[PDB]
DNA sequence: TGACATACGATCCAATC
DNA sequence: GATTGGATCGTATGTCA
């Protein structure tokens, strides 16, 4: 229970941690014209002051207490009217974005909105300068002398009443959910081109549906589509723990012809697929296979979703990948009706977020801080070539400050100091310096925001919530190349979105781009509902990753993200209505290992039955050894209760009879907890509380400690009196069957509901991949 | 100290009106 | 605009053997 060591920049932007007529003439001569024919000027004289392509202008809005809007000038020309104009892009205020009151009074960002307008409209003319700085950890000692220097200068002005000095940085895009590089070879081209209008041009190009020349295919939002090829279409437009009980994946189709009933119908032939005939088929199948049907549908072209390709078994590829990511299926039979990057991952864990970073090829997983024997222990097992501190990340900083010799640049408490000098000469040699690292990832906490925290205002939730700060002096420290950063989904709406644009703020206050997201992990291949925001922040002269595409059914809705002024940001589409591939059941997952009783405790064992649906074989590989099937013992009473729960879809402590227990030792207990039905009416009943798991359902949120009696609930198996197992829990979030875990059963639950989904961190830094190569 | 069992609030957001 | 269900990497307290 440490406060968090940051830096003084961390600290003065978060302050609540530790410490607080007119004439009108045109100058020069023209350089050039417009196509149209219209002279184009790079300065004006407008009431004595100048105007130039690069300033600002400001208009005059309608009512008075409202601050007026400030445009970049990027072209002026004279019209066959002889009128003085120019185009403008949009320059926002800080307070109107997703930052609220923690924007810099000075700071503007750029926008895609433009503006055309006669230079008399214009009320006047501000300071404003484009800020360009170099990137590294070498000039930030620099960067805070010129920062200071800038600050001061602001008061004064403010206090002798002077005009603002505008800045920018930054580019402002609301629909993609970030703050981006300026296109400085794009903008004050002086020239009667403008790259935003081609930007909304090509947009509006891109809604409308052609037909080609030949009449042999179409354009439809951006795809063309031809006869032959393979298409999805919506399985609407052709006819707890489950809520994907007779959700539908896409219907693959061959097209055929164009019907002309310019207006136009389509004729496709259909595939079937293995869960068209039953569940026991679904079970024993691939996900990406297909069954041939000569049954033909005309339908309209906006019944279309996508494009796909079918192929024979022979001529699949033979990379398998487990968050698939392709868009190929096989067909057989018939239905009749080099950039590896340096890692410092910081609250490590066991290693799910690096050991998904590392199968995809981004990271080596260098340095490693994780404060908890257990889960360093299991981190050294998991990743041997790994340098793993299982000291505080505060402890470390200090350290790590310690050795740059920016003592007086740290923000630490006298324990953090004294446990700084008590490391040994060896450990000190081993620790990171700036420019060693390039990536930094890392989960801090997800406890002092998650709503499941009755009490949120107290001394140790704080100190949870205070670690983002520590998170970010990492950065602030480092300056590396990539920074990723994970939580849970009430992290951007914890106390009115406060914390999130004090992150934010950070992060752009040292020069990053940054985007934000939430994302559900059950449509990334797990049978779970985990709902998760992921910030991404790269420097100004790298590229910043896209968001991977979801192609499992999940009953989720638009996950999405308040963007103020009555906007809202989805980083990903929901797969609820149509998606590649089905969704992942409970039998999927955990259907072929072998009956444990209540309390097991053997941790070695041996598989006993094959492996016989495609997530089994594929979370299986080549283990012949099965690890960590062990669960927890229940006491007689709660093994009396559980042993009388139905083997049913929903079955919970409503089916528990009114009725009293003698145990052994002559103690007479009563059979339903007096708990559940005193709290009831308030907590929608506690359903799920004493629940088994459904067959064909998925499997409740992961949590460190998972009991009968809990939030969550639903820890018992479909059919055996037990909860569930570790190897359970584990194949629920996605682990291979070769990982390893270490502790008692309680450290080893505990390190399965902290990780980040294996899966999920693929498919992230799969994008990560792309985002390294197009430099 | 530790292990294990019990008791249990407020906010956000999407269907259904 | 109104109002219901559903969501969900939990914390404090008391007994105990
Ligand atoms: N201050 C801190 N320093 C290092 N690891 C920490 C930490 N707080 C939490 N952790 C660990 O990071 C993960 C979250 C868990 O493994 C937790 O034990
Ligand atoms: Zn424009």
């Amino acid at each position: 229970a440490m406060q968090a060591t940051t830096t003084r920049l961390v600290n003065r932007i978060w302050g609540e941690f530790y410490s607080n007529k007119r004439e009108i003439k045109w100058d020069g001569e023209s350089l050039g014209k417009t196509s149209a024919g219209e002279p184009l000027y790079q300065q004006a004289l407008v009431g004595g002051e100048m105007v130039a392509v690069g300033g600002a202008v400001t208009l005059e809005v309608d009512d008075p207490d409202e601050m007026p809007a400030i445009y970049f000038v990027e072209y002026m020309f004279e019209s066959t009217d002889h009128c003085k104009m120019l185009h403008g892009r949009f320059l926002q205020r800080g307070s109107m974005t997703v930052l609220g009151n923690a924007a810099n009074e000075r700071e503007l960002f750029l926008t895609n909105e433009c503006m055309t307008t006669q230079l008399k409209d214009i009320k006047g003319v501000a300071s404003f300068e484009i800020r360009s700085r170099p990137w590294g950890h070498q000039y930030r000692k620099k960067n805070i002398t010129a920062d200071k220097l800038d600050w001061a200068r602001a008061l004064e002005r403010k206090v002798k009443d002077l005009p603002t000095e505008y800045y920018c940085k930054s580019l402002y895009s609301p629909e993609r959910g970030g703050f981006f590089s300026l296109p400085l070879s794009d903008i004050g081209r002086s020239s009667g081109f403008c790259t935003s209008c081609k930007i909304r041009e090509d947009e509006e190009k891109r809604s409308t549906i052609k037909l080609n020349v030949s009449k042999t295919g179409f354009f439809i939002n951006g795809i063309e589509y031809s006869v032959e090829d393979f298409v999805y279409v919506n399985p609407d437009s052709i006819g707890k723990s489950g809520r994907n009980i007779g959700l539908r994946a896409y219907v693959v189709c061959q097209l055929l012809e164009i019907v002309p009933k310019g207006s136009f119908d389509v004729k496709v032939r259909r595939f079937y697929r293995p869960e068209d005939v039953s569940a026991e088929k679904a079970y024993a199948s691939d996900i990406q296979e297909l069954y041939f049907s000569q049954d033909t549908v005309v339908l309209p072209p906006g019944a279309l979703e996508g494009k796909c390709e079918v192929r024979k078994k022979s001529d699949m590829p033979l990379s398998r990948e487990y968050p698939i990511s392709d868009h190929i299926f096989f067909c057989d039979l018939f239905f009749d009706t080099e950039i590896r990057l340096a890692t410092l991952d910081i609250f490590a864990g066991c290693g799910g977020l690096s050991h998904g970073l590392k199968k995809a090829g981004v990271s080596d997983a260098k340095w490693a801080i994780e404060y908890e024997e257990p889960a360093g222990q299991a981190f050294k097992q998991n990743h041997p070539e790994s340098t793993v501190f299982v000291d505080n990340c505060n402890v470390i900083l200090r350290a790590i400050m310690e050795k740059g010799g920016d003592q007086d640049d740290c923000v630490s408490t006298t324990e953090a100091n004294e446990l700084a000098a008590k490391l040994t000469e060896e450990q000190k040699s081993t620790l990171p310096l700036p420019g060693q690292v390039d990536f930094i990832n890392g989960g801090p906490p997800c406890q002092g925001f998650s709503g499941m925290n009755r009490f949120n205002q107290s001394s140790w939730s704080k100190v949870q919530c205070e670690m983002i700060l520590a998170f970010l002096s990492f950065a602030d420290y480092f300056r590396p190349r990539y920074f990723l950063l994970e939580n849970v989904r009430t992290f951007v709406s914890f106390n009115k979105g406060q914390t999130f644009q004090l992150t934010l703020a950070s992060l752009l206050e040292m020069g990053y781009q940054v985007r934000f997201g939430i994302l559900e992990a059950g449509a990334y291949g797990v049978s779970q509902s985990r709902k998760r925001a992921f910030i991404w922040a790269a420097a100004p002269e790298e590229v910043l990753p896209e968001w991977p595409e979801p192609m499992h059914v999940f009953g989720v809705p638009k996950l999405k993200i308040s963007l103020s002024q009555g906007l809202h940001y989805a980083a990903v589409r929901s797969t609820a209505l149509g998606a590649p591939f089905r969704p992942i059941t409970v039998r999927d997952t955990i259907g072929d290992l072998p009956s444990v009783e209540n309390g097991d405790s053997r941790t070695n064992k041996e598989y006993k039955e094959v492996a016989v649906s495609w997530f089994q074989k594929e979370i299986r590989g080549n283990t012949i050894a099965l690890t960590d099937h062990i669960c927890k013992a229940m006491n007689e009473l709660n093994l009396i209760r559980c042993k009388l729960i139905p083997t049913r879809p929903g079955a919970d402590w409503h089916d528990l009879p009114k009725r009293k227990v003698t145990l052994s030792d002559g103690r007479v207990e009563e059979m339903i907890p007096f708990c559940l039905p005193n709290t009831a009416e308030r907590h929608n009943g506690w359903k799920g509380l004493y629940g088994r798991l459904d067959w064909q359902g998925n499997f409740p949120t992961s949590v460190t400690d998972p009991q009968p009696m809990g939030k969550v609930g639903m820890c018992f198996h479909p059919e055996q009196h037990r909860i569930l197992t570790v190897r359970e829990c584990a194949r629920s979030q996605g682990f291979p069957d070769s990982y390893e875990f270490a502790g008692n059963i309680n450290h080893k639950h505990r390190q399965i509901g902290n990780a980040v989904p294996p899966p999920l961190a693929f498919a992230l830094g799969r994008k990560l991949k792309e985002a390294l190569h197009l430099k």
